[PDB]
């Protein structure tokens, strides 16, 4: 057979048939299904076998393929790629979205929202997975994100908290952002914020709204305003508790629509191209206007500086 961590480094290994994989390598994986405790079938020649790494050649091609040292990754990984290998991934309206199933709808609103950004990912492993989910092959991609947001099949998923991790594995560090704060007593503060935290605020889902400014706690225990002073990014994300918001065809790249309870409720896509476009799942309705229950706004951006 052939193991492998990358499946890009192929390392040469005869096998004894009398023994299982797991005593001559450790945990084994065929196509995500562990083979850890089997021994090899005759329909097993020259086949290729994820094992965890047990030497320093293997951690390090590891390392350099995912970007973590963690033991527990790759059987967290091949153990959700043993369902999304599994799911369907139509095309809807050009972008690949997923068939419901496993509770995965907050990917589904990760996957189509990742598709209409600009992101490049440092892991090896995430990029060319995002490219062969692009072009409409994703299971892997779609267990890459349980494994790195520490979560399994099933688990109920916040698009914002997913989209936080995989900013956290994205070259971000051009992206800043210039906040001022202006409190009547403590008076005018200025930050510089750099990476994740200058794309995603949570409190309002109007970038409009954050250009004019908003109110915030002072320190001081006095009420301040906080407004956008300097942003340089691809995009913004705009968060904010569930609530009845309007959407207008142009004015946004694409948003999150959450319908139920806390955890378990289900979301829904929009996406602004020629008209608005709901995409939950498999399923494509289309309509001029919008209004619903809306918990992030995505929105296109280069360089802006206020006019204050
Ligand atoms: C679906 C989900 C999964 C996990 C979590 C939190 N884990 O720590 C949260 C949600 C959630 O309901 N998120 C939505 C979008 C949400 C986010 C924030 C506040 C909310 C208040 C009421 C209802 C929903 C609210
Ligand atoms: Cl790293
Ligand atoms: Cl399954
Ligand atoms: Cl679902
Ligand atoms: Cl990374
Ligand atoms: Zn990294
Ligand atoms: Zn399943
Ligand atoms: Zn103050
Ligand atoms: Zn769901």
């Amino acid at each position: 057979v052939f193991t492998t961590v990358d499946n890009i480094n192929l390392h040469t290994q005869v096998v004894d048939m009398s023994m299982t994989y797991g005593q001559q390598f450790g945990p084994t994986y065929l196509d995500g299904a562990d083979v850890t405790k089997i021994k090899p079938h005759n329909s097993h020649e020259g086949k290729t076998f994820y094992v965890l790494p047990n030497d320093d050649t293997l951690r390090v091609e590891a390392f350099e393929y995912y970007h973590t040292t963690d033991p527990s990754f790759l059987g967290r990984y091949m153990s959700a790629l043993n369902h999304t290998k599994k799911w369907k991934y139509p095309q809807v309206n050009g972008l690949t979205s997923i068939k419901w199933a496993d509770n995965n709808c907050y990917l589904a609103t990760a996957l189509l929202t990742l598709q209409q950004i600009e992101l490049k990912f440092n892991p090896p492993a995430l990029q060319d997975a995002y490219y062969r989910a692009r072009a409409g092959e994703a299971a892997n991609f779609c267990a890459l994100i349980l494994a790195y947001c520490n979560k399994t099949v099933g688990e109920l998923g916040d698009v914002r908290e997913t989209m936080s991790y995989l900013f956290q594995h994205a070259n971000l560090d051009s992206c800043k952002r210039v906040l001022n704060v202006v409190c009547k007593t403590c008076g005018q503060q200025q930050t510089t914020l750099k990476g994740v935290e200058a794309v995603m605020y949570m409190g309002t889902l109007s970038y409009e709204q954050f250009k004019k400014g908003v109110q915030i706690p002072c320190t001081c225990g006095k009420q301040a305003t906080k407004y956008l002073v300097q942003q340089e990014s691809p995009f913004v994300m705009m968060s904010a508790p569930p609530a009845q918001y309007e959407l207008k065809h142009g004015t946004f790249t694409c948003a999150s629509e959450y319908t139920g309870n806390y955890q378990c409720g289900h979301y829904k896509h929009i996406t602004s191209k020629e008209t608005l476009y709901c995409i939950d799942g498999a399923l494509l309705t289309k309509s001029s206007e919008y209004k619903g229950p809306i918990t992030d706004v995505f929105y296109k951006e280069n360089s802006y500086t206020t006019t204050i």
